[PDB]
């Protein structure tokens, strides 16, 4: 028992982290096969971050201007191209540590692990969720760009995120591995405000199920509700509307605990209206929303 | 910016996880050089867990009874010995992935990362702290025994914990890599109750510093206090007494923020007496105590 904010083992991703330097800018790159992926803003100086014309800036760069270093050894750049907001640097050597991988574009509410890196070296791993406003609440400092978000299914790494920037409000924005930003963010130092950071309702319910499975049952009540009645309460509290798809996704947790999804919804409804009253659930004093129903099943079953 | 419960990259430890089977019991082992470390209770059947005589149980086991499997290949056991509550299985092959390592016995309040494993395969990584009552609040299921806790200093892994058991209250107990349990726990299925789980005061102050460094300053007040006055409040709230050693350890954070340690102590004192009033600090509704002052400095500086 015990429920923790658990990240995937980072080994397979550590073997892919490289350092990319273009001029005076140094950030992280992801080396898969003979291609190194990195944010295109590596070609930017501090000056042109305000209004960069990436295509124009790119014309002044040749293969030899991108310095790729894996560990203490240098990789030879034999080609370069810009795909949306990422640069793909073809190197002459396939990464011997390339795991089985896929590039996936995740939906908001989905969780992933981040391997925070600086100068191609990994410093930490934590679990995140793509917020409904397409930002991530990460822990990234200058030089962390190019650090990646991923999920692992047995031996296949699904890369879903690459860090590009910190918005003026301290939240983070990035792209999928095809270079498309999540949300409406752009790789420019401009006024970019995030939308409402709503709570991921399906994840809160999943975490309430995890709490029941681990012994924290005080919040269980004698009530039930309907999807529409629940959603009126969720709207008031800036919670994402709960759909029948979410109810279906919660099915296995509902089955294991014997607590119908709508009954857990009424427990959640009372927690929203009454608060925790100084109590805790799974060691937290607020309703945790960065565990999907799949994470609860996986953690509670011990999927390796 | 952004502050996350961050674990060390788990790569170096993943390369050391092996499966150990003795009879019908299967748990995790740690393979360093030509020795595999694992909980001695691997020799136990479900029956003898109530009152095991490990020395006697061990006499019935030979080298060939311990099956060690690293990945899909079997390791040859050429020797076995019991050191306190761990078994050391000498194998004929040195682990080619053995990183630079040390075995350390940590003090309560110290934090570490855990690589949760099942059948020698890693499933997740999370950050923990050794509680002042010598338990850890982990996330471990049956088969997780032998999973390890560690810290990394650049390229040297300091192993500090090995999981052995879950107490009837859902908390976890284990040993250092010399087999000595943290706390008064024994590897027996008997009534073992944990002591008071006091809050790690120095870690809460470190986390308040991290909050100030990241922009959360609402809890800062116009007051100061003394170590003795603070400690009277800390005693009331089951917080660990704060010493001049802790004040010294908080020095770098105090210097970076310009907030004297005793002033942060008065902020903490008011947070204890008044509560959060429905507010949050670094996304948490309670005072976080599983970041040491060293973790705050490291995370905030980007040590790789
Ligand atoms: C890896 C580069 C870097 O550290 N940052 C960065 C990104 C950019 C763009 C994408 C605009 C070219 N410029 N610099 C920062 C960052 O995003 N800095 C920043 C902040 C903190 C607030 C508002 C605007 C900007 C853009 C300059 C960075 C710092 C911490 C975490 N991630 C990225
Ligand atoms: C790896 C073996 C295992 O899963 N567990 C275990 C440990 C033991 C001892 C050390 C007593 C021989 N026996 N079984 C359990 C565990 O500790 N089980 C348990 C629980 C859950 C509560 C009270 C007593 C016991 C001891 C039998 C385990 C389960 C989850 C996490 N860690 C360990």
């Amino acid at each position: 028992s015990g429920f923790r904010k658990m990240a995937f083992p980072s080994g397979k991703v550590e073997g892919c982290m490289v350092q990319v330097t273009c001029g005076t800018t140094t950030l992280n790159g992801l080396w898969l096969d003979d291609v190194v992926y990195c944010p295109r803003h590596v070609i930017c100086t501090s000056e042109d971050m305000l209004n960069p014309n990436y295509e124009d800036l790119l014309i002044r760069k040749s293969n030899h201007n991108f310095l790729v270093q894996a560990g203490n050894v240098q990789l030879r750049v034999i080609g370069h191209s810009m795909q949306n907001c990422v640069l793909k640097l073809k190197v002459d050597t396939a990464n011997p540590k390339t795991p089985k991988y896929k590039f996936v574009r995740i939906q908001p509410g989905q969780t992933f692990s981040v391997l925070a890196c600086y100068n191609g070296s990994p410093s930490g791993v934590y679990q995140c969720a793509m917020r409904p406003n397409f930002t991530i609440k990460g822990s990234f400092l200058n030089g962390s760009c190019g650090s990646v978000g991923f999920n692992i299914d047995y031996d296949c790494v699904s890369f879903c995120y690459m860090h590009h920037m910190e918005l003026p409000t301290g939240v983070h924005a990035g792209t999928d591995l095809e270079g498309n930003f999540y949300g409406p963010f752009v790789d420019r130092q401009t006024a970019q405000a995030a939308g409402t950071d709503t709570t991921i309702t399906v994840n809160v319910l999943a975490w309430l199920y995890a709490a029941v499975i681990n012994g924290d049952r005080w919040f269980l009540n004698r009530f039930t509700t309907t999807l529409n009645d629940f959603n009126l309460v969720a709207m008031k509290y800036n919670y994402e509307p709960l759909t029948q798809d979410h109810v279906d996704i919660l099915g296995p947790l509902s089955a294991q605990t014997g607590i119908a999804v709508l009954d857990m919804c009424a427990s959640l409804k009372e927690l929203l209206q009454n608060g925790m009253n100084g109590r805790t659930i799974l060691g937290s004093a607020l309703l945790e929303d960065e565990f999907t129903p799949f994470d609860v099943v996986r953690q509670c079953s011990g999927v390796t």
